[PDB]
């Protein structure tokens, strides 16, 4: 795909093949915490993984990709702001040059050293290209990274990226267990809005958790030796893959806490 987040196809230029781009509810955007209301409605959320089939992690020259079995009720997403269920297909990051950018939201501004996004799609529209297409289609789990601590739910994913440097790499990755990934409380904000790279559909619920997970400097270290590029091109590190936030127009988030 043309599109990157280098200086030439950025986020600032994608707008011109994805018109979305400029639309009522993109993401990612800025929670102000001072803003954001308690919304008693909000039902408790479930986070439902222990089923989960985790089958490979893909460069796919923008992040990587875990990826699960998604063809039943395995590791599903549900309650919160949700109706239904919502099957996890994939997990990804995105992150800095430096641990003082690389999340995709912010929160009063603050900008996070990387940021996990659980992907999830609603069953009732039968398979992730159908779910895409709707408005509730889609439920993102977003889950902030600080420096600080090691994850070690998070080193699986560590000690494979030196197999998959290059876009276009794959490595096997079975067994591998999401709960690892999640910080000790679920309070999240919530808001509708988008997908983060093209095509930006407008089809996701996000719900993002207040408490981040703390990962050390060599795990985030490890995270920028990959690479955009594809093997035997010149080497163009993959950091910085992200979006800034976005207006917020006519959206309100939502408190669970
Ligand atoms: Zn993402």
């Amino acid at each position: 795909h043309h599109w990157g987040y280098g200086k030439h196809n950025g986020p600032e230029h994608w707008h011109k093949d994805f018109p979305i781009a400029k639309g009522e509810r993109q993401s990612p955007v800025d929670i102000d915490t001072h803003t954001a209301k308690y919304d008693p409605s909000l039902k408790p959320l479930s986070v439902s993984y222990d089923q989960a089939t985790s089958l490979r992690i893909l460069n796919n020259g923008c992040a990587f990709n875990v990826e699960f079995d998604d063809s039943q009720d395995k590791a599903v997403l549900k309650g919160g702001p949700l109706d239904g269920t919502y099957r996890l297909i994939q997990f990804h990051f995105h992150w800095g040059s430096l641990d003082g950018q690389g999340s995709e939201h912010t929160v009063d501004k603050k900008k996070y050293a990387a940021e996990l996004h659980l992907v999830h799609w609603n069953t009732k529209y039968g398979d992730f290209g159908k779910a895409v297409q709707q408005p509730d289609g889609l439920a993102v789990l977003g889950i902030f990274l600080k420096v600080g601590s090691a994850k070690p739910g998070l080193q699986k994913v560590v000690d494979v990226l030196d197999s998959i440097k290059t876009k276009g790499k794959s490595a096997d990755f079975t067994n591998f267990d999401p709960r690892g990934l999640l910080p000790e409380s679920l309070d999240y904000w919530t808001y509708p809005g988008s997908l983060t790279t093209p095509p930006l559909l407008e089809c996701v619920t996000w719900i993002v958790l207040k408490e981040p997970i703390s990962v050390s400097s060599e795990q985030v270290l490890k995270f920028r030796k990959l690479n955009f590029n594809g093997e035997g091109e010149p080497e163009e590190l993959m950091v910085d893959n992200w979006r800034p936030a976005q207006p917020l127009k006519n959206r309100q988030i939502k408190a669970s806490f």
